[PDB]
């Protein structure tokens, strides 16, 4: 099994029993979830996930803050892998906080503050959840 | 995370993202999982478990050579268990035998015919889903 680590809090956020797709040109993991019967997502009781909410001046605060801790990162395991994010990351904020309203908001259950947040939408038959995750704010454990 | 192994497939058959409980003196893991949405149950869908059937008398002729298989490997790991693997594991049999058309059969992704066959069943309320697994047959790794 492949576990899918938050790089800042080491919390586990997903594995690869879910569907997951590559999205942005490598910037994004999609996961696809599964309704389950307290009728949730299996993503986020799978994983304990915490749910969580932000106005929309703190997710702005908070994700640049965010993008600086991932450039950091970067910068000294994958320094090219730096302007790409930049830039990527960029253009995926204006467009998540236009939709700020469609997405719930969801944590590592170490509700570390310097972690990543996952955005959970449901696709359009109104039953499939799917989540978005920042590729680069994750780390890989085989075991 | 604990990933669990069939000890002779090397399938993963579940992991501890499930509520787990040992049944049967010790013999079994009782995992209890969520019916999910097609309609199945999130253990089989999220480890590839694949679905098998037996007649009585087939399942009669796997299960006592999958015994053997497993009192081998005990014999040479902790011969002190072979003396309740066996007693518990004839029992086992004989109530699974009598209640055959509770059950349907499941084993690891590979399709191995002599690896583990686990047992779905579900509870009073017709709606839960659990599976039996024989304990001494698994592994119990980390990550």
């Amino acid at each position: 099994m492949i576990i899918y680590r938050d790089l800042i809090s080491h919390d586990e956020m997903f594995s690869d029993i879910y569907k997951i797709r590559e999205i942005a040109d490598g910037l994004c993991l999609e996961v696809e979830g599964k309704m389950v019967s307290i009728t949730g997502v299996d993503i986020v009781m799978n994983h304990h996930l915490q749910e969580t909410s932000f106005t929309k001046e703190a997710y702005k605060k908070y994700i640049k803050d965010y993008m600086k801790s991932i450039k950091g990162k970067l910068e000294e395991q994958r320094p090219e892998r730096v302007k790409p994010f930049m830039t990527g990351a960029a253009e995926q904020i204006k467009h998540i906080l236009a939709n700020f309203k469609n997405y719930q908001f969801f944590i590592g259950e170490n509700m570390n503050p310097d972690g990543m947040v996952a955005l959970l939408d449901y696709r359009e038959d109104g039953v499939t959840p799917y989540m978005i995750f920042f590729k680069d704010g994750l780390e890989m454990e085989k075991c």
